[PDB]
């Protein structure tokens, strides 16, 4: 359930879905059915929305 990711590179959406995040930010991922776009939460912004699922890695 708690699945956290931290950003590696910094990400400003491009559309209404994506979610727009800093490196460093520390994420809650919502969903990763898919291999490419996950659902993923900021702990830090309180926004959700989808992000690339190549721009995170495993974090605490």
């Amino acid at each position: 359930s708690h699945m956290t990711f931290v950003a590696l590179y910094d990400y400003v959406a491009s559309g209404e879905t994506d979610l727009s995040f800093k490196k460093g930010e520390r994420l809650q991922i919502v969903n990763n059915t898919e291999g490419d776009w996950w659902l993923a939460h900021s702990l830090t912004t309180g926004r959700t929305g989808y992000i690339p699922s190549n721009y995170v890695a495993p974090s605490d």
